[PDB]
């Protein structure tokens, strides 16, 4: 009576967002499937008590079982160590999980037709997919960065610049093309999943050579891997440059794969090898939010960042199952959540994008159990229908 | 009988900024203001002809007479050259310029009342300055890349392996900053700040790079505590170093009106300004507009935008007020800034504009002025407001 999805790592989080997610979990997602599902809790006082090894612990999960959606989570700073009399000022989360799973992250805000978008429209989505040694040079000299093959054959050596002025600072890095490659596969597996087309911008005409090499291995990779299931579904990739981008895209449909409100935004990381994924919100805890909610305020947090961090985790485990059942139904509240915001049911904040705030009356939006409620209503119906 | 100006340094570019930068001396500032004029006509031609002499010689004369105004000039290409027989493919005139006098680049973006905003947190202007000469190639297979610092006084010669190549190849790239560089930064940057009342702010990825954002950071605030914060507190601003998460955070969610130090178009405003706080150079932010220009020589209506040249000349001007206590010159220099910001949020303005409101496919003729009426428009505000600060 109720879907088998299978197997998920999911990360427990922080502040408001620890409570959407429950609320996610109660009302849209445990009353459908089922999940053999591998629960971490990483809010702050659990990642304290175990020593950030919760972290760590879902990450090796995640790299386990390919699916992993998460709850945000408070990164600390002092006024954190302070608030929560934390041992360590643990290094963030999202931190430790790439770390650990490396892959690419793409960043999609979610459209609604009746919510003001930048460019008038873009009726579809853009996806955006973003990709040293340094001192302190005393006093005047050369500074040359030089490179000698392993076979000793030459020896290249660059001045980087000679100091007659005085001391100063300097940095070399380097990229191996491995990485490189990895952001291509990718970056073209983004495409092909979202049946959308793929470009790249870099400098190319200033750091030449570096974004150059960019230029170069995405060719290859697409010539010898994609140029051939592309076309199989009449999608290109192709080049283009940082100010022709913004050109041909600031004028454009939108619903692109590009490699280089916040309740929103949707990232998530795509690993290497395509097989495994983690999403999550885009945006943060709340904290504002959750101090209102903890003074007994009535508050209006948007949670279809992380509504969609569940459908598009689940739409590929879905996707690796072989689950039409599931994808179906990931697909189907995906659904929902656009449906009844254009529907005009809404929070806050994106009352606010319509109307502007000195120009929200309370009777415009709907506060966060409001909204969990309705979405809840409006997926019951949509299920029972289809 | 008109304003006293001084000695002001202007450059004439090309295409639609030339035609409208004589309009804006016409119709603007010779009516109202007499100039101790060092014109240097940098058109395309004219450089050709000259062997790119008069770019030169202008940025000799702004080095002495402290002010300068630019208009947007053509820089060459392939293209360019072909169009223009060039003798040769011409540096970029700011390039020649920007190294002779040196200083930080400032853009600030004129805010009107009804033109939908970035951020609509945004109601006070942001200012930014920006710091190009880093060194890169590939490597074609294994093998170390090394950056090797040579004292010039024969002590130990310094290697930092900056990456073992044993797998494959790829790519590498050097980097470099002269303290001097910094220090200007920093001066300049002080120096904009107190210019505009306004408070200053420095990102960086300090953290992540310790030694080579460490170095800004320190000559910073070592320059802002040697020399600045005095000044600072007596108007009731800071300077603070914070870090680029912090930094768009804190601006994303603040009311605007700040100086940040950084490491539509016919809106925004360059300025040059140059370490010792004394010279300043103006210019739009923009481009010589040719595809409005390539409209305007087929005979066709055009629609281009003046308030990023306007305020060239009026930083420009005021800068120089502000330098020889001219407070006529000072008055007019704001009184025209304003009727400009002022004619827009009237609801009379160019097509862009017009665009930012009602959407570019919603745009109809009536919703906005042409080049040249606009211009008219401006001229008569400013007639009318200056008539009444008599
Ligand atoms: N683990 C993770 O993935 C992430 C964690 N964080 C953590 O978040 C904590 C604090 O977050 P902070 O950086 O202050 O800001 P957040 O990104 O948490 O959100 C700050 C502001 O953005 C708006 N906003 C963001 N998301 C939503 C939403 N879903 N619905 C409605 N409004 C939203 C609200 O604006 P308004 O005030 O106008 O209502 C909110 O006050 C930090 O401790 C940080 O470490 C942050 C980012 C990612
Ligand atoms: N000397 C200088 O400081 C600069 C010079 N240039 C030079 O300009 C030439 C061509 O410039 P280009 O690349 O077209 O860039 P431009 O800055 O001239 O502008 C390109 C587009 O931006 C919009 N725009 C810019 N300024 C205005 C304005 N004042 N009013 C209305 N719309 C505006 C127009 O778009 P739309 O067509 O949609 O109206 C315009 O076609 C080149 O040779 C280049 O080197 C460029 C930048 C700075
Ligand atoms: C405005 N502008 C430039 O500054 C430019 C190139 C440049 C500038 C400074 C420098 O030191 N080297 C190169 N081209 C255009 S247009």
């Amino acid at each position: 009576k109720k879907i088998s999805g299978g197997s998920v790592v999911e990360m427990q989080g922080d502040e408001m967002t620890r409570i959407i997610w429950e609320l996610i979990k109660e009302k849209l997602i445990f009353p459908y499937v089922e999940l053999d599902l591998h629960s971490y809790d990483l809010g702050i006082e659990n990642r304290d008590a175990t020593n950030d090894q919760v972290t760590k612990d879902a990450a090796e999960a995640i790299k386990k079982h390919n699916v992993g959606v998460k709850c945000a989570t408070i990164t600390p700073d002092e006024k954190r160590v302070e608030e929560f009399k934390l041992k360590q000022m643990w290094k963030s989360p999202n931190g430790t999980i790439r770390n650990i799973l490396g892959g690419t992250v793409f960043r999609e805000a979610i459209i609604c037709k009746n919510i003001p978008r930048l460019v008038s429209g873009w009726v579809k989505p853009i996806i955006i997919g973003h990709h040293a040694t340094d001192f302190v040079v005393p006093g005047p000299g050369k500074v040359e960065i030089t490179y000698t093959p392993s076979d000793g054959t030459q020896k290249v050596t660059y001045l980087v610049h000679n100091f007659e002025e005085g001391g100063g600072v300097a940095m070399g890095m380097y990229n191996q093309d491995k990485s490189i490659e990895d952001f291509a596969h990718s970056s073209f597996q983004m495409a092909l999943s979202k049946g959308w087309p793929l470009y790249l911008s870099t400098k190319n005409t200033i750091l030449k050579k570096y974004d150059g090499r960019f230029k170069d291995i995405f060719q290859e990779i697409y010539d010898k891997q994609y140029k051939s299931q592309f076309e199989a579904q009449k999608i290109w990739y192709e080049h283009r440059l940082i100010d022709d981008m913004v050109a041909q895209a600031m004028k454009s449909e939108g619903g692109f794969i590009w490699a280089c409100s916040l309740g929103m935004m949707t990232s998530v990381l795509v690993c290497p090898d395509g097989k495994t994924v983690e999403a999550e919100a885009a945006h943060g805890t709340v904290t504002r939010h959750y101090r209102m909610y903890q003074k007994g305020q009535e508050t209006s947090t948007n949670p279809i960042a992380s509504i969609f961090a569940w459908t598009r985790g689940l739409a590929h485990r879905a996707k690796l199952d072989n689950n039409k059942e599931l994808a179906f139904f990931a697909n189907a509240l995906e659904e929902v959540s656009i449906e009844t915001i254009e529907a005009g049911f809404m929070t806050k904040d994106l009352a606010a994008c319509i109307k502007g705030l000195p120009n929200v009356q309370r009777s415009d939006y709907l506060n966060t159990f409001e909204f969990m409620d309705k979405l809840g209503e409006n997926l019951k119906i949509k299920l029972a229908q289809a």
